[PDB]
């Protein structure tokens, strides 16, 4: 490492390079981060069930202890998530007999919680990511269904917006989301978010997770999906980045290492995409990936669980991958 280029100030003129952590693997990768990036998330931590898991009761430890870490070695933070399906404990949608609240009894508690959360760490995190993967991954319907939708109604996004917006009128609010490049979807998001700014609602960029694959998104879809997001005039996050060995219909369990081939199309697929990162430097100003190193991925039990992925720059020893030396040469 010692001649080995640092990813944030490769792309120092380009956009931040951050990395999705946990007080756990902030422990064991610590040097990689260190010399590596400069802006963190939190991987669950501040997640609506780590921060509040019953009402009134808020537990900011872990987030406190990721944010500390960013904030000693002058790195940002991108606050994940607010808002989303997925790990939002029940009390949130029900009352006392067990039976769902009414729209405004859960605006008040929506209110409440990015309120409080966003407040804590104004001035430390300097973007949000308030809405997550509200849009629908599959059939022709605009939105995905969830309580928060089933409860509020569709504008539960212009409200969670408007409430961020008031806690921390400095912070980039975003809408995040995956499988963002493949067209119809893309249309969507497009949609939507152009309707809400439409409307002036305060939604300053998109967050494209670009939980990619070798072959999907293709670049010229990534190309178009950058093109259609940037002329609503937001800007652009990748947040999630990840270059998994294996496509969606690719189920094996029985790989202990990834092939040849495998590094090989997995280095100039990171060459690939970085190159037009930094061709659309102009609009993308955050590329974060969710991880580091190979030894720590979510990807290792999604969406098979208990098998092994090596979708990062470095291997599981925290050394430099085929794909990191083309990522950097860009
Ligand atoms: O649960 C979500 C995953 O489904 C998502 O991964 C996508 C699954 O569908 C595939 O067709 C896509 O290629 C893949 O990106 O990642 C985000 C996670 O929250
Ligand atoms: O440890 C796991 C996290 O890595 C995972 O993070 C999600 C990745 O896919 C994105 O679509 C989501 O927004 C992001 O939260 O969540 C589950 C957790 O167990
Ligand atoms: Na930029």
């Amino acid at each position: 490492n010692s001649s080995l280029p640092s990813l944030r100030d490769v792309f120092a003129n380009d956009f931040r390079i951050g990395a999705a952590v946990n007080p756990v693997t902030i422990e064991m990768q610590k040097q990689l981060l260190i010399d590596h990036v400069n802006s963190i998330t939190a991987e669950n931590h501040m997640k609506f069930e780590h921060l509040q898991p019953e009402e009134g009761k808020f537990t900011f430890q872990e987030a406190d202890r990721i944010v500390d870490f960013a904030c000693s070695h002058r790195m940002a933070v991108r606050g994940h998530t607010l808002v989303w399906h997925n790990q939002t404990p029940d009390w949130v949608f029900q009352d006392g007999q067990g039976h769902f609240v009414s729209r405004d009894v859960l605006l008040e508690r929506m209110k409440c919680h990015i309120s409080t959360v966003v407040r804590r760490y104004k001035g430390k995190i300097y973007c949000w990511d308030v809405i997550n993967e509200a849009v629908a991954d599959e059939g022709d319907e605009l939105l995905r269904p969830s309580k928060w939708r089933q409860i509020i109604g569709d504008d539960f996004m212009e409200q969670a917006f408007l409430y961020a917006y008031e806690a921390d009128p400095d912070a980039l609010l975003f809408y995040n989301d995956y499988n963002e490049c493949f067209p119809e979807k893309r249309e969507k998001i497009f949609a939507l978010v152009k309707s809400l700014r439409d409307k002036g609602i305060p939604i300053h960029g998109i967050g494209m997770q670009a939980h990619w694959s070798l072959t999907r998104p293709s670049l010229d879809e990534i190309r178009a999906a950058i093109e259609r997001y940037a002329s609503l005039g937001v800007v652009l996050h990748i947040t999630a980045l990840d270059v998994s060995m294996f496509e969606f219909h690719d189920r094996r369990t029985d790989l202990a290492a990834p092939t040849s081939e495998m590094i090989e199309r997995q280095a100039e697929r990171y060459g690939q995409i970085f190159a037009l990162f930094k061709e659309y430097r102009d609009v993308i100003q955050s590329v974060t990936f969710w991880g580091i190193a190979d030894d720590h991925t979510w990807l290792d039990n999604f969406p098979v669980h208990g098998r092994k992925n090596w979708p990062l720059l470095f291997d599981e020893q925290h050394k430099p991958k085929p794909a990191f030396w083309r990522a950097v040469s860009v």
